[PDB]
């Protein structure tokens, strides 16, 4: 099956390649089955958790199986909306995916 | 009335004062008038955003109303749920703030 996305080891040495998913499901986790492995790796649960594509919808989608969860860093974009705002969010007024010289970013922390 | 949270501009020369939202709306623009004003961005509609803390429940919100729309970077916590995967979003399927030694994260982008 044809590859519809790809992985990135972040802070890997020069040369790192990329994983690519050319499966409807891709496993991860700490046990030597799953498609991506981490047999050394005692944080990472047997069955972590997985990144699945939907044929019909198209959408992509990762679902957490582990004791302790998985975090994701993820960049939302409100337009004439309203959006919940936590700590440790990062609101960028101005944002350029080519330039972010030109980004104007405040970091949100609640005081209470 | 007492200060519920801060903001912090990014990127700037150290000493950078946080701005204390003191007000239950505080209101983001390159107009004079808004709280937090940057008449000379032409990239910053006259009214862009606002940030709000309900009275009620406690919960903080952006609301946008800018031309272009506003960018939130977001660190999500996915445990035992599914949740969508957008080109751009960073897995990390170990997390430890400040020991980012010991992250496993993967930049996720997709090729269709």
């Amino acid at each position: 099956m044809q590859p519809w996305g790809r992985l990135l080891r972040l802070g890997a040495e020069e040369g790192e390649p990329h994983v690519l998913l050319r499966k409807r499901e891709w496993t991860i986790g700490r046990r030597r089955g799953c498609d991506l492995s981490f047999p050394s790796n005692k944080l990472v649960s047997g069955d972590h958790c997985r990144i699945v594509v939907d044929e019909k919808s198209g959408q992509v989608t990762l679902e957490d199986t582990s004791t302790s969860g998985t975090v994701i860093n993820k960049l939302k974009v409100v337009k004439k909306q309203t959006c919940p705002l936590q700590t440790g969010d990062v609101i960028y007024l101005v944002y350029r995916k080519n330039e972010p010289e030109h980004n104007v970013a405040y970091l949100y922390e609640s005081l209470s």
